[PDB]
């Protein structure tokens, strides 16, 4: 029943979260491209809240191209082309859960809508530019996040892609939480690890064990 507000509203108060902002705002201020927008930022935590997350997905970066960054992980908007990345999770998602149909949009907002934390570690970037924002504090931020989930939730299932992925996750109690290790997906590793996963029916069998309902991963459009 706890909320973001409840476990983390404190990080507004915080010198490095208050620079972070205040960093970010000056560079649109200047004329930087900066992704996504700024009423997207925090849309993880608007459509997955505190208490009801039972999956947790990182990625690094925000998509750093026009019309792809929204603020969930992995996601694009409906009409924009299926990033790379999400191309190879659809793979096994089509070889891993019965009748999965790979979808013609990229919106994995249904996903978060059900408890599936979509959660960039770095939650801006500039257009064009990987990595840009990687030193700005918000990896504090996203530290203070994942150790909230860690101390004052159970049971998680983490989805840890990539070392960066893994490396954020070190702290993670192994045996009150589920961490489920694979490659990023991105065509960079997704061919040495990532596609065979499974990751997406072993996360449902191990909700099914804990009697929550499994996640629908065929990703619906708004209606
Ligand atoms: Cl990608």
């Amino acid at each position: 029943s706890l909320t973001w507000h409840d476990v983390i509203g404190n990080e507004k108060q915080q010198a490095y979260f208050q620079q972070t902002l205040q960093f970010v705002e000056s560079q649109r201020q200047a004329g930087k491209v900066i992704y996504p927008p700024a009423k997207d930022v925090f849309n993880a935590f608007r459509f997955t809240e505190f208490g009801d997350v039972k999956v947790v997905i990182l990625g690094q970066d925000p998509y750093h191209g026009p019309n792809q960054a929204h603020g969930l992980c992995f996601s694009v908007l409906p009409g924009v082309k299926t990033p790379p990345s999400l191309v190879n999770i659809y793979k096994e998602l089509a070889q891993d859960i019965p009748g999965f149909q790979i979808p013609p949009h990229g919106y994995l907002q249904s996903w978060a809508q059900q408890g599936v934390l979509l959660l960039n570690t770095v939650l801006t970037v500039e257009q064009g530019m990987a990595h840009s924002h990687a030193n700005t504090g918000w990896e504090t931020f996203t530290d203070r996040v994942i150790d909230a989930l860690n101390q004052h939730r159970n049971g998680l299932i983490f989805l840890l892609w990539g070392s960066h992925a893994q490396k954020k996750g070190q702290m993670i109690d192994r045996q009150r939480h589920h961490v489920l290790m694979a490659p990023h997906p991105s065509p960079l590793s997704a061919h040495r690890g990532f596609l065979g996963c499974r990751h997406f029916s072993k996360t449902n069998q191990l909700l099914q064990a804990q009697g929550i309902a499994p996640i629908n991963w065929q990703p619906e459009l708004e209606s």
